[PDB]
């Protein structure tokens, strides 16, 4: 049960014709640690346009979810990647109204806006990155864990309160490196994955690396279930959460492009995928970080469809702790869920969670083939809510 | 239209038995200068307990809308309030997810709860304080214009795309003074405010004067249309937007306790108010900050009511374009808005907003009498939102 609902009904009018993001790369010293957020935001808003074919005036509104900027940052950094996608003046650029968020509900508010008919082609997009860019348009660490730490003591309290422990929480991240390592050795991510052509210093010698990334360089192949159980615990004394089992912050930026059916048929482009339906749900306070387990049936039902029904899962894994109970609860085939890894592997880009989330899943529909027609992106909005979408394979 | 609505509908189960504000100062030099966060949020929360004789650790949750507190400087300085209120350890102390809000749906979520059935007491409540406690428990300004720029940029938007001038903007200045001095000098307030016994350092000296507040130190009774419309514009060159009729940042802190019905009357306690309903609404992304027009019909609706059943309103005027525009267009009679002034003359409390106008609403309709039946307490949340409360007035 939840205390409120949020439900967006979309019908078959709203439409995904790309989705698309950066590979992640973790915040402390990884391969984005020379890279501002605007050069992470700005290829991916230019690879929709490109695939598109669009003129980017043509766009309604952008709405970016944004998690570390601190106060009027967030909007900068957006509307300097806005400017150098290649958008003028005339399209506005929005933040999700949200302390802590995954950003889903920007692809949902965009989703909303284009079925109550304010416009017809809508970007919902997210970034982090713990860089800052000394130019400015015309700190960071505290907004992280302040929303990670709340985030890991709620999980913890699932975790001890219903029973799930380092073992399924050790296997679960396990699970999330093999499944990652494999979707990149296989070459799944290639189609969603915009490389990033950065530069990197080297710390011994101070000197610029022209670099393209190409990878989430957060995968640990070599993970089983014996070195994980060798970190010390992170928050509490005999608490089963590690640096193994939670995901860490990670640079990044993922985007969607929607838009009216009706406009997607006259533009002769391919539909990637058909947003069914979204629901956002405040939990019981004394239970917090289940978000997601009162988001998917809500989210479900509203699409008039069954849990069995759905193919494919994209449930944010940024405790495995949260994770396994989620899974457990709904009784959900565990074969069904990020079935290519998930942020405990691949890292956890904060605010460009939900557009991350979203290509992942719509780009491994479009490779399963007609058969997987259904799928699910959930996650948390804050330890007190979820938010979870519904989603149809588009025919292409 | 909204893009999408989140209703709560409460039926006759939710009662409110108190609701309680601390007067407002001004934040720049006003009385509170010295008076840090939990001193201001802590006698409000010890009202409510008072009035009602109720153990505290009976209360299930508490939810505190605030803008102003950086990071995790939110969550601790409330913890401070309700543990010097005389909170155990047991009772959950919570703020709002928004980066930018007037608590509104703190008091909403809190009922939204009760509803559900997941706790029979809660407390929703608000704080805003400029200054900050170096005692923690166990950049504000760049926080409050965060929230005010983006919100004067657009009300001055919707003041030359839909015609709203200095003119209305400044005569709904002078109105809002007006009421807000006759009701101070007719004593209104009294049974609402919560008088703050602090101290006050004397800038030419530096000595410590005892002092309890109970006047809200912003109304200035001799502004007229004269005066006024001599302030240079705040924002655009020819911008309508002034000092004037804009309302500045206050410090203060409000608290509403609401339990299930039947509790209240096996406990022998006067119902001060029914939460009837709750709409939140996301709006027009083209026309944003005329958000409380589209939640007080939405939420009007919901409670089975027009427009003409509501006796009283409060509608935040933290902008004249702004509240003027929603008062026009909905064609609401202004003898029923704010009838004891508003933001503008009282101020702009932000986060507490909510909680503040909700005690100044309902002793308004227990003034009244009988006939004042049906309110409305309405605001935004940031641009891109409107909420609407219906309260009908409690029996006694």
């Amino acid at each position: 049960s939840a205390a409120y609902q949020r439900t967006s009904l979309y019908g078959d009018d709203v439409v995904i014709v790309a989705a698309h993001r950066t590979p992640l790369c973790k915040s402390k010293r990884g391969n984005f640690k020379d890279t501002y957020p605007d050069d992470l935001l700005a290829p991916v808003l230019r690879a929709l346009i490109e695939k598109t074919n669009l003129n980017p005036s043509e766009v309604g509104d952008i709405v970016v979810g944004t998690v570390l900027a601190p106060g009027s940052q967030r909007a900068s950094e957006c509307r300097m990647a806005a400017f150098y996608a290649g958008f003028p003046e005339t399209v506005a650029v929005r933040t999700v109204n949200r302390q802590c968020s995954s950003g889903l509900q920007a692809v949902a508010d965009v989703a909303a806006a284009i079925k109550a008919g304010f416009y017809d082609i809508g970007i919902g997009a997210g970034l982090e990155s713990m860089t800052t860019n000394p130019m400015a348009w015309e700190k960071k660490f505290a907004q992280a864990q302040n929303c990670l730490l709340p985030m890991g003591v709620t999980s913890e309290n699932v975790a001890q309160r219903f029973g799930v422990s380092r073992q399924e929480q050790d296997q679960a991240a396990v699970d999330s490196h093999r499944k990652a390592a494999a979707a990149t050795a296989a070459g799944k991510f290639k189609d969603e994955i915009i490389p990033v052509k950065t530069k990197l210093v080297d710390p011994k010698t101070g000197d610029e690396k022209p670099i393209t990334v190409s990878v989430d360089d957060g995968i640990r192949p070599t993970t089983t279930l014996a070195s994980l159980g060798k970190l010390k615990p992170v928050f509490k004394k005999d608490g089963t959460t590690t640096a193994g089992n939670s995901s860490q912050v990670s640079d990044g930026a993922g985007a969607v492009l929607l838009m009216k059916r009706s406009v997607a048929m006259q533009k002769g482009l391919p539909v990637l995928g058909v947003f069914r339906t979204f629901a956002a749900v405040g939990v019981d306070p004394a239970i917090m970080g289940i978000g997601p387990a009162v988001a998917i049936p809500a989210a479900v039902k509203a699409a008039g469809l069954e849990l069995d029904d759905i193919d494919l899962f994209e449930i944010n894994e940024a405790f495995a702790s949260q994770f396994v109970y989620c899974r457990n609860k709904l009784g959900l085939d565990p074969e069904k869920i990020n079935v290519n890894g998930g942020a405990m592997a691949i890292g956890h880009p904060l605010g460009a969670t939900g557009a991350r989330c979203v290509a992942t899943l719509l780009h491994e529909m479009k490779r399963r083939g007609k058969d997987c027609r259904f799928g699910v992106v959930s996650m948390c909005i804050g330890t007190g809510m979820g938010a979870a979408a519904v989603f149809e394979r588009g025919d292409g």
